[PDB]
């Protein structure tokens, strides 16, 4: 649709049961970036056409240094490389590529996530790829319910997450961070003390109120209000990993400005008041990037 | 005797495999596995569109012990083939958790662990997926002329009577696949080396595929009678990473599958599955997997 910027397909759908994300550097020449995300986001309409009940979408997304390359220090006002949060608290790992597939159907990410990587070929030195699962009654590993206070239907996630106007219009920033859950540490705790570390009650998923539960707690550090106004982003985030090794959380979350992002890891990671999230008694975040999602004809027109 | 759950089921699309070495007292294996059946059966009630099922499986020594030397006549540790073409990786015990819904495999998988908790140590936790079209990663169907239907299935796998009525002899291989190897075979040659075409799954006439061929090299029949498997196996890994099939036989005897094995690897006839031109095998082991009722008359 001319004079319209349409939203890469990966941002806004709900409900998912399965992504993959890839997180790569670039190994030579940043134009090799151009084919390979005009030929990638053709593959996934082929794929959208194959698999219409597969419900897919996915998002190519840039970090820092390369996206100034490729849009010449046009907008993107608010990117920026990771910056480490509580002086390394939480690490920082910015690469320079972020692929986020979606869908129904894992079977289907997979063959996308295949198509991208031959799109990118040796241009691009792979760093992680993470396979998430919705887990039982949506809960994260932990046990609680992870999605409630999420941003509903496409009118409010894109008001939340999508640029609404100026050459930026239908992109959005991006924050991934790989959280490794320690189970066993959990396990020791009651589930009183666990539901003072969150800020819900753990098997009705009820939100304990803001002057009934520990500064610390998970909603506390993060459900922020500027004179009233909420800070919102939109969560895609899934559980990860294998039973008996490394598991836990992907966090990904999208938002039309970076800010509101920041604004929660400042809190949770001791900056803002001193105080951290609970929930580093038994989980740590191990990988952290932003990147900038653009505009479908942003992308189809990179050359 | 009634069978594990997780032998018949047809065309899961999702299971996670879990081999260990027994660490403890090989006495703890009993009240860990009835632990574990009734996990199992509780989750069916709680998820019985998952269609889910379970096997607890037992390799040579630590079986011999739990059954004081009774039946199992055919069971030995896995050894190698082609002079170790096929390596063996034999471990003590197999938990191979199936269903419709991973989601519920990883709560499952949960359980088993918490059950025998540390009288095992994890070698391989291996989480297997059904692919597009019920292809493996080659992208050749997998999975046609599998035993169809519980009467046929029971026929080929479960063991009829005696004292082992009930169980079932397993096989698990994970195998590491090379794509870039695939891809630079035009698909006539792809087709000629598994013995069917590739996009319409149509079986190549023997008379006219080579002996090397996948099919030619497990399609055994003995005077006119074929030597049978059910298979369970699924494709595995990541785009970027290691990738693969996770190889799953259940039999009655386990001589089927050693035949077939014994083809592949060149033992029989000096000739070779056409297939080690792109894919290797990592892992190998040999399990026995008891009836319900035998695990309950364990400890
Ligand atoms: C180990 C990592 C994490 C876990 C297990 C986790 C879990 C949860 C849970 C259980 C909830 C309550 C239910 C809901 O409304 O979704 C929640 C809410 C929320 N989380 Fe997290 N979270 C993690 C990391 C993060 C990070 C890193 C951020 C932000 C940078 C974040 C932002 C939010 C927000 C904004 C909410 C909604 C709060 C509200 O308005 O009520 N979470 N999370
Ligand atoms: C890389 C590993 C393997 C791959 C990709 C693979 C793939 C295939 C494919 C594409 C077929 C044809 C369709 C079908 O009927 O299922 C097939 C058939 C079969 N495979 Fe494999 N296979 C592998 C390993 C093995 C192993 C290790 C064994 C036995 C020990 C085996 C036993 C069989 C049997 C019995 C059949 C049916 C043959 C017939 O009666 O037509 N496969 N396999
Ligand atoms: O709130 N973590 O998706
Ligand atoms: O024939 N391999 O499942
Ligand atoms: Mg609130
Ligand atoms: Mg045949």
């Amino acid at each position: 649709p001319l004079g319209m910027s349409q939203v890469q397909s990966g941002i806004l759908p709900e409900h998912c049961r399965a992504a993959i994300w890839i997180e790569a550097n670039l190994k030579g020449d940043v134009n090799a970036l151009r084919e390979a995300s005009k030929i990638f986001v053709d593959n996934v309409a082929t794929f959208q056409a194959k698999f219409p009940d597969a419900k897919l979408g996915a998002v190519v997304a840039f970090g820092n240094n390369v996206w100034r390359q490729l849009s010449g220090g046009e907008g993107a006002d608010e990117l920026k490389d990771f910056p480490v949060y509580g002086k390394g608290l939480a690490p920082s790992t910015q690469y320079d590529l972020l692929i986020h597939i979606l869908s129904a159907r894992h079977e289907v990410n997979f063959s996308v996530a295949q198509a991208a990587l031959a799109a990118f070929g040796d241009a691009i030195d792979v760093k992680e790829e993470i396979h998430g699962f919705r887990w039982v009654e949506e809960r994260d590993l932990s046990g609680f319910v992870a999605g409630t206070e999420n941003p509903a239907g496409e009118e409010t996630r894109r008001e939340v997450a999508v640029i609404k106007d100026g050459v930026d219009a239908g992109g959005s920033y991006v924050f991934v961070q790989r959280w490794e859950h320690n189970l066993k540490q959990l396990n020791r705790m009651s589930v009183p003390d666990q539901e003072m570390m969150i800020g819900r009650t753990k098997d009705a998923n009820e939100e304990i109120d803001g002057d009934e539960r520990p500064v610390t707690s998970h909603l506390s550090r993060v459900d922020l209000k500027e004179d009233g106004k909420g800070l919102k982003i939109v969560r895609q985030s899934l559980p990860y990993g294998t039973a008996s090794g490394t598991h836990g959380l992907y966090f990904c979350a999208y938002c039309a400005r970076l800010y509101n992002i920041e604004q929660q890891l400042l809190s949770m990671f001791g900056d803002t008041d001193g105080k951290r999230d609970a929930m580093l008694r038994f989980t740590k975040p191990v990988t952290g990037g932003y990147y900038f999602a653009p505009s479908l004809e942003r992308i189809q027109a990179l050359g």
